């Protein structure tokens, strides 16, 4: 499913990231913005070391979630990676609140680091009602 901005933002909204572990529901909304285009079965295969990134938010699966095969990896989401490929947004989400109880919070994903740190983000949720 491809989401259109505001409807996403209205669905953070109540599966409850706004301001989760600090983090404004304009900065999800960025990130999910340049990790997928708002896209939940968006995939990318990382060649270089033989991982690829699910869903919505992009969650790697050397860390996040199980695809039997990426070497070395864990599973700190206990998700299958097939989960952050539906079109409903629960699963993805609750394991992108996994990620940021980690030290690095927002900035492990360096797509946020690039096109949403430091910049006026109030455009991706405006007009949208929350
Ligand atoms: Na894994």
């Amino acid at each position: 499913k491809v989401f259109e901005r505001c409807e996403l933002a209205r669905t953070l909204k109540r599966l409850g990231m706004d301001g989760y572990r600090g983090i404004s529901l304009a900065n999800w909304m960025c990130l999910a913005k340049w990790e997928s285009g708002y896209n939940t079965r968006a995939t990318n295969y990382n060649a270089g070391d033989r991982s690829t990134d699910y869903g919505i938010f992009q969650v790697n699966s050397r860390y996040w979630c199980n695809d039997g095969k990426t070497p070395g990896a864990v599973n700190a989401c206990h998700l299958s990676c097939s989960a952050l490929l539906q079109d409903n947004i629960a699963d993805a989400v609750a394991c992108a609140k996994r990620v940021v109880r980690d030290p690095q919070g927002i900035r492990a994903w360096v797509a946020w680091r690039n096109r949403c740190q430091n910049r006026d983000v109030r455009q991706y949720v405006q007009g949208c009602g929350v």
